[PDB]
C-alpha cells in the first residue's frame, strides 16, 4: 500500500529531533548535533512572526544546497493548499514536504490533496479532528503544532495534550458513541476507529511551537510524542550548536533526569 | 512520605525567604537571617517589566547558588513543567516552587508533587486554590499578590481570604462543609483537615509586594508563617540592610519599638 | 470495616434487581411477587407529583409500617432533599434504605443530608459523575442515575446514564496528572475520582431511573452497564401493572435475550401516558 | 432598660410554638395543643396567599374575643410602617405586636418605631442585617421567615440557615473585618459585635414559614431556632388538633427521633 | 473616655490650617506662616498624582526630623488598612495618623482599627456615610476630601456639601426615618442619631483637596468646616512662605471680604 509505505517512512523518524535550517551551514550543524532530520525554509518562524510578509516555500536553489550538505532526510515547506509548490519540492527531490501553517496560508478552504504525490508530508494539528483530517488528505507524519516563533510551549502542551486526551478518551469509549464523537470532530469515522483500536495516532506524531530548551523537548517526549521539531529555538539561541546536541540528547533520554540535568547545564542564553 | 515532606516545610516557620538569581544575592540574604533562598533568574520586577518568556533558571546558577549558600535553596519550575522539576531535583535543590511568576507551561494543571521525593511550593490566591495544590503534593502555601509591584495589597486581599475561609470553615456547621468543598472547587478530606486543624495543613507564607518591614510584620499579624521577598530586597536602594530589617520585622512581628527601629533611615523602596 | 464499606456492602445484593415504587401494601405485595428486589415507599407515584403538583414529602410512618408489614423484601422510603428530620424518623420506624430523593419537594436548595450520621444506608439521585460523586462523599451507599420522573421517557435517563458512564470510562484510561483538574472540573472529591478510576466503576451500585415505561427501556438501562432499574411511574401508572411488573423484572434478569424481551414485551397492554 | 425587658420577655417563649388563630376556637385549640402563645390575624397566611386583597389587622374586637379564649399571652399582626394600628394593638392590651410582612406592607421605606411602646415587637427576617435592622428599631423577637402560606420549609431552612451561618461567620471572624461587614449588612454595628460576642442573635430567633409537618417543626429546632411559628399547617391540615400538639410535642423533643416517629404517626393530611 | 479624649486633642485644631510637609524646611515654614499642625508625607499629593508609584508611609527618619522641627503637633500619612505602619507612627510619636487615600490602599475591603491606637486618627471621606464609618472604627477627626493634587476644589465642594447637607437632611427628619436612612448611607445608626442631635459631625471636619488660594480656603470655612488641608497648594506654587501666610489668614477670617482681598493680592503662582 502507497500510504502504508510512506508511513513507514516516517516511524523511521521516531525518538528523533527535525530542525529547521534556512541555510547549509545551519543543516550541517544539526546533523552534526544529531538530528534525524532538517525542514528547509525561507525563515526560521521566530523571524517569519517578527518581520511579517508574506512567506512562500524556499527558493529551488536553497533547498538544492541544503540537500547537497547532508546525508539525513531533507524536508521543505510549502504553503497550506499551495499544490503547486509541493510539485515543485518534489521535483526537486526533498524526502517531505511539510504543509505548513508557519508560511502564509495559500488556499484558507482546501488542504492540499496529499495523495497526488509520491512522497510523504508532514501537517500540522491543534486536535485529533485536525490530525486525522490531514491524514485522510495523505499526511504520512503529523506536527501537533503549539505557536510557533515565541519560546513558550503552553500552546504545544496544550495541543499535545488535546490530541493524546481525545485518543485516550477515544480508547475507552463505548464503541455506539464512536460515529456521534466522528461528527463531532469531523474526522473520517474509518481513521477515528482505527486510532481507537491503535490506541495512537495512525501516523508518526511529533511536536512542534515553542520548543526552546532540553526540559522542553523531553517534557514534550514524556506528554507521548515520538519526536520533536525545533524551529527557533536552536538558532535563535545564544549557542545553536550546544543547544542542538544537548536537545537532540533529551529527546533520546527523555526519562533520565540526571542526563537532562546534564545536558541542560551552562547552556547559554536561549531565544528571545 | 507526604507528611516527611510538611514536615520539612515546618522549618522555616517564622523566616524569611529571598528570592536570588546569583550567588552574591544568595550570601546577602543568608547574611541577613534569610531561612532559605529562591533561585530564579529574573527578580518579579523584572520579568513584570521586561516581558519574555521565563523559565526555570540554568542548572549551573542554581548549582552556584547551592555552593554559596548553607541555608535551603528553592528553585523556581513553570506551572505544569514536570520535567523542569525533575531537572531541578536531579541537581538537588531543596525545594520546587511551581511558580506563577513564571511562564505557564501547561494551562490546565499543574504538576503531579507526589512524584517526587523533595518538597513543592505553591502559590494561592484563595483556599480552596491553596488545598487543590496541596492535594496535588505542594507541601507548602505561597499566599500570593501580585509579584513585583511593590503593592501589598492583593497580598493583603489573598491572606485574608484564605485565613478568613479558614475562620469560616472552623466554625462552620458540619453539614454545609460538603458543599463548602464544592463551591470552593477543593478536596473534601482536605477541607475537614483545615477545618480540624483551624489553621492550614502545610506552611502557608505571605508572597508579593513585601517591599517594606511594615509590609513585612503586617504579613505575619495577618496569620502567616513566614514571607517571601522576590523584589523588595534586590529592587531596592540598599538590600543589606533592607534584608536584615525585614527578616527582624518577621522575627519580631508584634513589637512596634522593634518595627520603628529597623524601619529607620532604610533608604529607597523599589520602585 | 469501616461502617460506611459496610452499607456499600449490603447494596450489593440488589444488583441484577427492579425496585419499584409503592404508595401502599398492594402495590407492594405486587412488587414482591413480581419479583421486585426492593420497594420505595412513597406518597405518589412521580407521574402523579409531576401531574398534581402540590408539596411532597416524605410519607406517613402508618403507610411505610404497612409496607414493611405487607413485604419481606428491603423497603426504601423517600425524604426530602436537606430534610436529615425526614430521614431521622425513617430511621426511627425501621427502613432498610433512604432514597434522598428529587421527586419530593427540595427542602434545602444549598446542602444534602449529612448521610454519614445515620445507620441505614442512602440512596441519592444524580445526573453526571460529579453529583454522583459528591452524594457517595456524603454518605450515599448507593446511586439512582435519574432521567426525568414521571414522564415515560427514557431519553434523560439515557443521557445521564451515558454521562455517567461516559466520566468514568473517560476516567478510567485519563492521564494520572490530568486527574486532579478533572475533579476539580467535575467539583467532586478526589479520592472518590481516583477510586473510581481504579474500579473502572462506580464505587457503589448505580441504578438507573426515571422513565422506564417498557421493558425495553429496563433492558437497556442494563445493556447500558446499570446493576438495576427503578420503576416508579411505569408499572402502576400503566394498563396491566402485574403483568408488566414480571415483565420488566424479568427484562432486568435476562438483559441479553431479544427472545425473552421480545417475549415479555408480547401483549403487555397499554404503557403509561 | 426598658428594652431588655422586652428582651426578657420573649425568652420566656424558648421551646415554644406559636399558633395563628383567627377567632377564639383557633386560639383554644392552640392553647389546648401546648402552644406558648397564640397570633390573632384575619387570615391565615395560606388564604391571604390564594385569595389576594388587602391584608390589615385584626378587627380589636375579634382580638378581645382571643384575649378572652386563652390565658397563654396573646400576639397580633400589623401592617409593616402603620404604627398606628400597633397604638391601637397596644391599647387593646396585646401582649406582642407582630410587624408582620404577610400582611400588606403600609410603608415600603420605613418599619414602625418600635422603641414608642411597651409591649414587644416580633419582626420577620431573612438574613442577619434585616434581624439586627429589625432589633435596631426596637423589636424584641425574630421571626426568621420562608415563604409563608405553601407548606414549604425550603425558604425558611434557606433562612435560617442564612442567619446562623452569618452569626458562625461572625463569631471566628477577625474583629478588624467586622466593621466592614456590618457595612456589607447594612446592620448597626453595635447589635453587630454583640451579636459576635454572644455567638447568637441578641433576641428570641423563631422559625416561620412552611412548617407543615412535626419533621419540620423538629427540623427548624436542630437547625438552632428557638421556637417555631405555624400560620398555616395547623389550620389548614386535615386534623389540625392532633397536628397542633404533634407539633407541639415535636419542638419540645426535637432531637427525639421515637417522639417525632411517634407524634408523626397517622397524622392526616398536610395543607394543601 | 479615651476616644471623647482623643476627639477633644483634635478639637484644639479647630480654625486651623494643616499643611503638608515632605522634609523640616517645609515644616517650620508651616509652622512659621500659622499652621495648626505639619502633616509628614513622602511627596505632597500634586506629585504622587504626577509621578505615580507605590506610596507609603514615610521613613521615621523623616518624620523624626519634621517632629524635631516644630512645636505644632505632627502627623503623618499611613495607608488604608496598614496597620502596622500606624503602629510604627505611635511608637515613633506622632501626634496624629492620617488614614489617608492619597497613599497606595493596603487593604481594598478594610480600614484600620483605630480603637487599638492611643493616638487619635484622621480619616478622609466624600459623604456622611463614609465620614461616620471612619468614626466608628475610631477617627477622631474627619477630613472631608475632593480631589488631591489638582488645585480644583471642585470635588471637595461636592463632599463638603455633600456631608454637610446629609447634616442638615438628617436635623430636620422624621425621628422614625432614620433608621433607614442609616442603612441607605451605610452607617451606624448610633453615630447618625449622635449627629442629628449635634446638628454637625460628631468629630472636627476639615476640608482637604484641591485648596490652592485664601478663596479656597476662606470658601471652605464659609461652606461649614472647621478647619483646612493643603497639601500641594502651598508647596507647588511659586510663593509658598506667603501663600502659606495668606492661607492660615484667610482660614482665621473667612469671613471678611478686605482681608482676604488683601491677603490675596500679589501672591504670584498658584500651583499648576
Ligand atoms: C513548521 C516547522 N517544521 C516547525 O516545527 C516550527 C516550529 O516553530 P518553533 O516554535 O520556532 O520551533
Ligand atoms: C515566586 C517568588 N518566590 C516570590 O515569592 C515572588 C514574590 O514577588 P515580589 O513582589 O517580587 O516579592
Ligand atoms: C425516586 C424514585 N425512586 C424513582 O426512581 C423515580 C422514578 O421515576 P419514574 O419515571 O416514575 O420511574
Ligand atoms: C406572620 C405569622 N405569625 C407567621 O409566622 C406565618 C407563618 O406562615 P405559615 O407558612 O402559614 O406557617
Ligand atoms: C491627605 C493630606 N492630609 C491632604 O489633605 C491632601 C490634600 O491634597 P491637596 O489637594 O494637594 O491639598
Amino acid at each position: 500500500s502507497p500510504f502504508s509505505v510512506k508511513v513507514g517512512l516516517a516511524q523511521m523518524l521516531r525518538g528523533g529531533v527535525i530542525m529547521d535550517v534556512v541555510n547549509a551551514e545551519q543543516a550541517r550543524i544539526a546533523e552534526e548535533a544529531g538530528a534525524c532530520a532538517v525542514m528547509a525554509l525561507e525563515r526560521v518562524p521566530a523571524d517569519i512572526r517578527a518581520q511579517g510578509g508574506v512567506a512562500r516555500m524556499s527558493d529551488p536553489e536553497m533547498i538544492k544546497e541544503i540537500k547537497n550538505a547532508v546525508t539525513i532526510p531533507v524536508m521543505a515547506k510549502a504553503r497550506i493548499g499551495h499544490f503547486v509548490e509541493a510539485q515543485i519540492l518534489e521535483a526537486i527531490g526533498v524526502d517531505y514536504v511539510d504543509e505548513s501553517e508557519v508560511l502564509t496560508l495559500a488556499d484558507e478552504d482546501n488542504h492540499i490533496n496529499k495523495h497526488n504525490f509520491k512522497i510523504p508530508f508532514v501537517c500540522g494539528c491543534r486536535n485529533l479532528g485536525e490530525a486525522l483530517r490531514r491524514i485522510r488528505e495523505g499526511a504520512a507524519m503529523i506536527r501537533t503544532r503549539g505557536e510557533a516563533g515565541t519560546g513558550n510551549v503552553v500552546e504545544a502542551v496544550r495541543h499535545v495534550r488535546s490530541v493524546n486526551g481525545a485518543i485516550r478518551l477515544l480508547r475507552s469509549m463505548d464503541d455506539d458513541e464512536v460515529f456521534t464523537y466522528a461528527k463531532k470532530i469531523a474526522a473520517p469515522y474509518d481513521l477515528v476507529v482505527q486510532t481507537k483500536e491503535l490506541g495512537r495516532l495512525p501516523v508518526v506524531q511529533f511536536a512542534a511551537g515553542g520548543v526552546a530548551t532540553p526540559a522542553d523537548a523531553a517534557l514534550m517526549m514524556q506528554l507521548g510524542c515520538d519526536g520533536v521539531f525545533v524551529g527557533s529555538g536552536v538558532f535563535k539561541s545564544g549557542d545553536p550548536v550546544k543547544r542542538a546536541k544537548a536537545i537532540v540528547q533529551a529527546v533520546t533520554n527523555y526519562r533520565d533526569a540526571a542526563v537532562l540535568a546534564e545536558v541542560s547545564c551552562g547552556l547559554g542564553e536561549a531565544m528571545v
